[PDB]
C-alpha cells in the first residue's frame, strides 16, 4: 500500500484491470504541514507551485507502482501548463492520476506510466503531465564515465573567475539580482554560489540544502529539486542581455529527470549546466555532483521566454 | 539678467535691499522640455525628483547671483527633506528662493547664500535647502595633489576584480541588481561598470554620459550629477548583507559640492567613493576624475537607511 507523506495524502481510487491499472491519489495543498512547501516562487505577490512539487508526487506514484509489479523512476516527459497557485483558503485538492495499459497478461512487463496533476474543488484546472518510467542504469553508468570532464567544466569556470572572466554571485546576491522577477520562500534560497560564463549561459553552483528548513517526508524535497533547476533559470535570467523587466525564462518542464543518490538535507552539491542560446525555447541538460559521485541529471530541462507583463497579466487573471 | 534654462524658468521676484537680496525662481517641472528629465528615479511606480536637480537649479541662482556682485559655486549643506513627485497633469511650480544678507556698502563681499526648494500650486511642499558658497580654490589644490592616490585606488580595485576579489557589474547588471528597489529614467543609466569592494563599500565606476540624452541648457545636467551619487548609493544597496526587500539606503544630502570641469555629454568619467560603515546614516566622499584631471567632488554625501515597506507607505500617501 502507497505510503502517505508531506506531498500525497491519501488514495482516491486504485483499480486493476486486465488491460491496465488507474491509480488516483490527493494532496491537499492547504494542509498545514505541506502549505508553505507547496509555495515555492513567489511572482507578483502571488504564490506558485514549482514543477518539483509534481516531480516529488511522481517519483512517489511511480516508486509504489513499480514495486508494486515486480529499479530507477525516471520523471520524463514533463510539461507544465497552468500555474498553480495554492492560496491556503481552505482545501485545494491536487490530484496525481496515473495510469498504466498493458498486454494479457505482461502487467509486470511495463515500464513506463502516464501521469496527470489537477486541482479538484470539481474539476479546476489541469496543471502538468509527466511519464514515469522505469528505466535502465544505462544513462547512470554514461555519467559515471563523464564525471571528470563535468569537473572539468566546473574547475574551468571557477579558473575564469579567477582571472576577472566570469561572474560569481553571492547567495543572496543571485536571489537579489532575481527578485524583480521573482521571489523565493526562504526553505527554497538553497544556490550558495553560482560561477556564470553568460557567453554559453553555463554556470557551476554548489547548492547548500542545510540552508533551508525541510521537515517532513518525500520522495524527492520540491526544494531541493527546484533548486537544482534554479541554477539554470538563472544562468539564462542572469545574462546582462535579459531584460527581466521585458522578457523572462520560466521552466516549463524537462525531457528526463532521475535521481541517483538521496538529496540529503545536511548536505551541499556541486550543480552544472550548459544552456545556450536557441522559438520561445532553450533546453539543456543540469547534472548534481557529490564530490566524484553522480547524485541527480535532468536531461532537456527546457525553458520558454515569456513576456515579463503577460506573465503578470495571465497570473491576476 | 539670469540665463532662463530647461531647469529654470521664470523670475518670480528679484528684490535687493540695503541689508541683503531675495531670489526667487520658477520651474514648471510639467513643462514638456524638462518634465522626462524631473522624474530620475522611480520607486514603486511613483516617479521622483532627484536631489540633482535642485544641485543644478542652485548652481545656476548661485553663479548668478555671485556674477552679479563679483569663481567656485559649492552646493554646499544640502538637506533632501521630502518626496517630490513630478505627476505631469498641469502645472507644478518649483520655487527657488535664494536669500543673501549682509553689511552697509559689502554686498560684493558676500560669500553664501540660503536656497531653498518648494512646490506651489499655493504652497505644496516644502523640499529641501541647501547653502550655495563662493569657494576658493584649496579644495581644488588639494583634490590635484592627491590624484595619484585615487587613481591608485581605483587600479587596485581593477587588480582586485582581475584576482575574483571584487565583483564587477556591467551596466545592465548594475540596474537588474537594483531594479526591485527602484528603476531608473534611461537617461540617467549612465554607470557603464562598477567594481565593488563590499568590506568597505568601496567602489570604483565609469561613468559614461553618451549612454543617455541629455538635451536641454543645465548648470549641470541632473542626469550627470545623479549618475556620480548613483556610484554612492550603489556601493551601499549592493552589499550582500544589505536586504533590499527590508531596508534601503536613500540619498538624503550632502556637505559639499563642487564642479570644476564641464560634465560633458560625450565623455566617460571615473568616480571613486568609500562609504564605509553603517545611527541611521552613513557618509563619504565621492571624487570625479577624467584621467589625470579633477572633474567634481561630493564632500560628505550623505544616505539614509530606511524602512523598504514603510518608504513604499510615504511615497504612496
Ligand atoms: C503564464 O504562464 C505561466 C505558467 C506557469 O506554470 C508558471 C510557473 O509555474 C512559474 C513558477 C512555478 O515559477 C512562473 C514564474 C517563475 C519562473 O518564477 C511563471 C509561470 C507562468
Ligand atoms: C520616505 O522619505 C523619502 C524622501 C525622499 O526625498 C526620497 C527620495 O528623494 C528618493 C529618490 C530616488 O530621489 C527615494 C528613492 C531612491 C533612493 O531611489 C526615496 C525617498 C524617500
Amino acid at each position: 500500500e502507497i505510503k502517505t507523506t508531506t506531498t500525497l495524502h491519501r488514495v482516491v481510487e486504485e483499480t486493476t484491470k486486465p488491460l491496465g491499472a488507474t491509480l488516483v491519489v490527493e494532496t491537499d495543498i492547504s494542509r498545514k504541514d505541506v502549505n508553505g512547501l507547496a509555495r515555492g516562487h513567489l511572482v507578483d505577490g502571488i504564490p506558485l507551485c514549482t514543477p518539483s512539487f509534481y516531480a516529488d508526487i511522481a517519483m512517489q506514484v511511480g516508486q509504489y507502482s513499480m514495486q508494486r509489479l515486480r529499479g530507477l523512476v525516471d520523471v520524463s516527459d514533463m510539461v507544465v501548463d497552468k500555474a498553480l497557485v495554492p492560496h491556503g483558503k481552505g482545501p485545494q485538492l491536487l490530484r496525481t492520476t496515473l495510469t498504466m495499459e498493458w498486454p494479457p497478461k505482461a502487467a509486470a512487463t511495463t515500464r513506463s506510466a502516464k501521469v496527470k496533476f489537477a486541482t479538484y474543488f470539481k474539476l479546476d484546472t489541469e496543471h502538468a503531465s509527466c511519464t514515469v518510467r522505469f528505466t535502465s542504469d544505462a544513462q547512470l553508468k554514461s555519467l559515471r564515465r563523464s564525471v571528470s570532464e563535468y569537473k572539468t567544466h566546473i574547475r574551468q569556470l571557477h579558473d575564469g573567475h579567477a582571472k576577472g572572466q566570469f561572474m560569481r554571485y553571492n547567495r543572496k546576491t543571485g536571489y537579489k539580482l532575481m527578485s524583480s522577477m521573482a521571489r523565493f520562500n526562504p526553505d527554497y534560497m538553497l544556490l550558495d554560489y553560482l560561477v556564470l560564463n553568460e557567453a554559453e549561459n553555463e554556470a557551476a553552483s554548489g547548492v547548500d540544502f542545510s540552508l533551508g528548513s525541510s521537515e517532513g517526508t518525500f520522495a524527492a524535497h520540491p526544494a531541493h529539486v527546484d533548486a537544482i533547476t534554479q541554477v539554470a533559470g538563472f544562468a539564462m535570467n542572469a545574462n546582462d542581455n535579459v531584460d527581466i523587466e521585458k522578457q523572462v525564462y520560466v521552466n516549463h518542464g524537462w525531457d528526463s529527470f532521475q535521481i541517483y543518490q538521496p538529496l540529503d538535507n545536511s548536505k551541499s552539491y556541486q550543480v552544472y549546466t550548459k544552456m545556450g542560446q536557441a522559438n520561445d525555447l532553450v533546453h539543456g541538460d543540469v547534472v548534481v555532483l557529490d564530490g566524484e559521485q553522480i547524485v541527480a541529471f535532468f536531461r532537456g530541462l527546457t525553458l520558454r521566454s515569456v513576456p515579463r507583463g503577460a506573465l503578470r497579466v495571465v497570473l491576476q487573471t
